[PDB]
């Protein structure tokens, strides 16, 4: 798409992660992804205006240009690179197709992963799980990639769905699905047939690189109302942050936080979305690692 | 009332539960009850448009005509009969009185119970607890009926209130009141005087037929804002679903889910009520048995 | 301020607590405090229209004139004196300054504490923590005052902030900060330097007089959306009520419930604020002691 051109022109030329990072986790690179959601994507911009003070005793630090410097030892920063929104809000109305959102997301993730940033794609419908993990396996076909998937639904009955696509491509050496509460016979047959683990409503303890995929639908509609067909009986924001805290790994391959649609949110009297508040926290503590 | 005529004409002629059910639980028969709430009652209709996929590994199946067939053994369906709304939305504006809502609810429940459907009355103010359990004791005066009551208040200080009426009629061999957090000296005197059990904010393990009465007021106002004088410090939707899961019995005599008023709800930006979402789940997993 | 004149004229002449109270806890004296929030302060008035039935088996009793009588032994009442709003809604538009809000709050608290009422200041931004505990130490400089502080932030990095001011004045023999989830390096340095205890997201067991300071920001934005920069991952209303229940002491020096701003709230379809509902409960069970 001509829409991503300016995003694309930007992702390429970011000064690579240097030798300041030796056997070091990070850095993180952030962008806004808008597939399957309305044309206006705040949330990213809402996350950038949010407190930098984390739940745990580390602090986010946001940079637009490179190179960026590594913190030392015991004093914790968390330097995050803002690549901004995929969609240029000033270069047309020609909104991309699923192939265009994908090819770009694949190209961004690839160009973020090449440089040693941990990619984090925020917004959209969850399609940016497929592309980002596929950029990783392209780069590192030797690395075993697993996925920790948080949603109200397994999101696997449909062959188009991004986890179903990965499983069948044998890119996934395993799927951990957490929070599921809308399970059909389609989801349960595909479950024991691809031997994945699940926890419907301690330590993960693995040496396998973790992709983290977070559907806002996993929370309760009370905390995250801004989803398609919201599913009650869900997680509190704190419930997710707890379980998220306990994810183990040698490294995170990437993070896709999706499912949020401004039009479906419950709003304060000053026009702030409950789901924006909730998810803005979720992204923060997803970066903290 | 002339309003129920079409509902009444309909409840009578439903093809009875057959020999497909031998020593079998169910089937379920659904209707919408509107006493003490505005004339428009969605929720029923909102429940019918909701996902059929339960929290637990069974699936609801909704039929308008009879007879319906019984599932086999290990593969779980949950066939539910839609009797629709009491109030015909096209036969007048003459909204019934408390005697009319009662006489009908009594007549529906009686005509649902005669045929071996487990009645489930959705909407209203909780008056459809009194009528439905009284249709049961009319049919089965030998059967001991207990009630598991979920509300923010005991709803017993007032002699008009539907549990207070049953207790004094000695139809109730016991009351389990769960979730209470607005208790007056009126409620507490009537408590130790009618020796009922309560749990204000494991297994029930009884052989006594269970009526299940669910006031949306039992949840938190965060999850179920759509109630008269909402009471904070309440249940999450998941909290109720847990405690509900643990109800024991030889059979359920019926289920009344009430307390919901569209006018009092908090709404998403697309006009969906938080309480509708919450309660639509509650009814589902109330049928699952 | 000329605004408080009518409030001031009123606080002075309240008939003192008599000999009906001998080695007795209470009574309580209530007023509405509006510092740092819009000119309209409902909440107080919303609390007065709320159910008197507590979570625990005691009942609030609200009196406007004095003297009031003490309950006997095992039968529990909780007689609370309504001093109304600081700001007279009919004597000008000249809204006070931070010195005026303070001098008055200091004068009210002093004139409430002199007479043996436990002061409870409802509304505002939390400034009514500083004044009320300083009226206490003026009266009783011998008494060791500690504070149990509930907020999303430690509220101590800023030298203007009311707990930071007390600590440095050595009025505080200790600070218990509960619920914190936005902690900067400013908050953490000031923490181990003033040796206070904290619990970010059994019995307190102390003989030290307790001030209770409650920022609505401590709850989750799902339960209490009506705060400045709301912080997700918070307490449920029930979570706070539990932890609040477990506060120990020889006496409470006072209670400031703040952080609520009508303009920032999520509202039902009938214009009731979720935060009003939540906080109206919080004040109730804060008085119960």
């Amino acid at each position: 798409s001509h829409m991503f051109s300016k995003f694309l022109m930007n992702v390429k030329g970011v000064t690579p992660r240097g030798s300041d990072w030796a056997n070091r986790l990070g850095p993180v690179a952030l962008f806004g992804y808008g597939a399957g959601m309305p044309r206006r994507a705040p949330l990213l911009d809402f996350f950038l205006q949010s407190p930098r003070d984390c739940d745990h005793y580390a602090e986010l630090t946001i940079h637009d240009k490179g190179p960026i410097e590594c913190p030392p030892e015991t004093v914790m920063f968390m330097p995050v690179l803002n690549c901004g929104q995929m969609l240029d809000e000033a270069a047309g109305t020609e909104t991309p197709t699923s192939d265009e959102w994908y090819l770009g997301s694949l190209e961004a993730s690839t160009e973020l992963l090449e440089k040693g940033y941990v990619p984090v794609s925020v917004g959209g419908d969850g399609s940016a799980t497929l592309s980002m993990v596929e950029a990783y396996k392209r780069l590192f076909p030797s690395d075993d990639i697993v996925i920790v998937h948080f949603s109200a639904r397994p999101s696997v009955s449909d062959p188009r769905s991004p986890l179903r696509v990965l499983l069948d491509k044998g890119l996934l050496k395993g799927v951990v699905s957490v929070g599921n509460r809308q399970v059909s016979s389609e989801d349960r047959k595909v479950r024991k047939l691809h031997k994945m683990f699940y926890m419907d409503m301690r330590d993960i303890r693995n040496d396998y690189p973790v992709f983290i995929s977070i559907d806002a639908s996993v929370l309760d509609p009370a905390f995250a109302p801004a989803v398609d067909s919201p599913v009650a009986g869900g997680l509190s924001t704190r419930d997710l942050l707890h379980i998220m805290n306990g994810i183990r790994g040698p490294k995170v391959v990437g993070i896709d936080v999706y499912g949020y649609n401004p039009d479906l949110d419950v709003y304060r009297k000053d026009n702030v979305g409950l789901t924006a508040i909730a998810l803005s926290k979720i992204i923060k503590e997803g970066i903290l690692k």
